């Protein structure tokens, strides 16, 4: 019940670097696999419309928190990003240069 998602460093609630609250801390999501299915789940869960793009490679900067998720492979209609298939939690397989991001339609 404590899980939560936000976008940061994008200048709007509805675009930016994806962060998930896990074990007390906001962590980032590695783009080792990242796509618009994943972005659409994020955009929907936040009430931000639909994804227009899903930029990886720390486009919205590198987080400082733990990298909590990687290999996230949503189908696209999941209600929460954590409900999508993913490679457990806290894999330590990535660096922050791979932090994933989203741009949603509701961004202004
Ligand atoms: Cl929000
Ligand atoms: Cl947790």
């Amino acid at each position: 019940s404590s899980l939560a998602l936000r976008l940061v460093n994008g200048g709007d609630r509805c675009q930016g670097r994806v962060e998930v609250l896990y074990r007390g801390s906001w962590g980032t999501v590695c783009d080792d696999y990242w796509d618009t299915n994943d972005a659409n789940v994020v955009c929907r869960q936040l009430g931000c419309g639909w994804a227009t793009s899903a930029p990886g490679n720390a486009r919205f900067g590198q987080g400082s928190g733990p990298i909590v998720l990687d290999d996230v492979r949503c189908s696209g209609h999941e209600s929460y990003l954590w409900s999508c298939p993913h490679n457990g939690w806290l894999s330590h397989n990535c660096g922050h240069h791979e932090d994933a991001g989203v741009i949603c339609s509701a961004s202004q």
